[PDB]
């Protein structure tokens, strides 16, 4: 009975992002990759510059534990182990897939070009099947 | 594999937490009534003020959707389910409930308050009980 | 139908007055008699000085009329007495208590003096028994 | 053993309002849908202008948790409960109005207009009907 | 879950127009002739002078859209035709009307002094009917 | 006939001495010890410095009359005896301890500072004793 848009502080709310398909976003080992190879500095040094991976850290956090919870179900629990692993990779590996998807595009290309291509990829999608020319990630610094 | 600490660059490392007990922080629901009557407006209005709220939302999207986990769970699954609801309480249960207890008690009475209090709790459970004075939470604005 | 809360504009939403425990609030007799030997001026002269007393006229009006209702039945009415008696004990003697012990704690202590407490108090009760300071009422003027 | 006239910070002690006959006040009804839909803002709003709603607030208070009462002893009571909800319609009920209708009225009139029209009425009830021109309420802004 | 109502930018929001009876409302037939009459070139010339006549040309459309459906279960339907026309007119017949009405009102005599009116009628109709002033709808430019 | 009260024009009317309980006061000894200690040059040397010590001697006269008549009546009269001498030091012992206890007290840590204690003990003996601090009467020059 709480209701609080992550996304409101930067702008584009929850509904903004409901419009991308679910198997758009890449796997979550990539984007951890990504997060470690690019910013190393920033997540281990405690200089602050932007809340974005002030709640990146805890968003690394809970998918973490979520991991631990898995190792654990895997380990001391008894069929009934592998339905609860495949159930936290589609009900929740959505969400945190969606975090960290924001917070890194919008620390490479900056939090106001990615607003327009998900205005821009919102039009796309609701054009019908008939007439749609092919796109594709387009973000250019 | 690498692992990083969200309390960070506010100092107080994870090494200050484990000075206190795992049962002196008190149950989640005292914190979530506290966090709702004291703060409706930072919650739920765009304005931004510190990291601490922010950082609060996703400790308590994390905390909902283990919430819709264990629902689920209850509904669906078939003796094995209450062994991981009770597993869940007190392990996450530990784990949420710091990230919790400290933002809120960082508000109220600031950041710099809440350190000496995490020291001078140290000073007093190390003494030997032979001699100790009966000590209560001492937080005043 | 629709509900207004009178401890509004002076701070102090109902939601805070929920922290106080029901038997916390002393007795009816107390607060009257303390209500009259610190105040006779201002609930007879007719200069305003605050709305506090200003509420607390009415107040101790309703109570009055609950009482000479609390007569009426008792000299006109049949088992089915002390029943109605015990229940606007219990169920009006919580309400106007708590109308009545705010005013006069935030005259002599002051408005912003009480609202700590108030937090306090709150803190204090949220703590595990396992570790807790004996707490009494501090006010000091 | 508390006697205290609440209409002294604005003049017009008790015995000014007694010269009105009983049934001149509308009932409970008109007098709430009035306070409503005139004054929606200012009872919910906590910006204070007078204590006229000030009082109204718990008026209207005391009313509502009367008819809670009501509502318990038709539901939760045993002819003995028809009575009582009768009594307290000529009872308080006659208090209730005045309370709500005294500060409608020098809210949208002005407070001191209409202690010109109460004096007046006073003199127009002491003459014998056997001559008198027929008075109706007669307020003007 | 979408909460609207139309009169926020004119002012005197829904709640206002409670106070008037349902009754009072005068019939459809006689608003429509009445805009076609006085306004001929502000429904149909794309002239703008006010979001009054704006809105107008949707309540026209929503009322006529409203009319067709009706002729068309009339035409197409098997008794159960005739309660559903009914149930229209004194269901949204009595919320269409009151658009028509204020809008109309408003333009003739201004969107001020209307208001003036409403809480006018408002206060005449809720006191005794032992001493009212006869009163009728005066409007005067 | 007609009563007047001493603990007058110094604050501190007789209604807030009733708050303290009776058996609170301690004994005449102590309390005549205590004032020969602290002070035998006000009791003595004409100066005056203010009403205190001119109101403390009668205090101490009137006692010592007291304890005249107390000798009288053993030395003189006949088990009729020790009944007045019980009656007399449970009736006018808590009288006279009244007076001199208020004004050693208000000597030493001044007229000022003894006001806000009555208003602090009242306060906490008010409480119900479900959740009360344990009190000692603090003093502090």
């Amino acid at each position: 009975y709480y209701d609080i848009d992550p996304y409101k502080e930067f702008g584009a709310s929850v509904e903004l992002l409901s419009f991308l398909p679910s198997d758009f976003f890449p796997s979550i080992r990539d984007l951890l990759d990504t997060a470690s190879a690019l910013y190393r500095e920033a997540l281990e040094s405690p200089e602050h510059c932007s809340p974005h991976h002030t709640a990146l850290r805890q968003a690394i956090l809970c998918w973490g534990e979520l991991m631990n919870l898995a190792t654990w179900v895997g380990s001391n629990l008894e069929g009934s182990r592998e339905l609860v692993v495949s159930y936290v990779n589609v009900n929740m590996g959505l969400k945190i897939r969606q975090l960290l998807w924001f917070h890194i595009s919008c620390l490479t290309f900056g939090r106001e070009t990615v607003l327009e291509y998900l205005v821009s990829f919102g039009v796309w999608i609701r054009t019908p099947p008939a007439y749609r020319p092919p796109n594709a990630p387009i973000l250019s610094t």
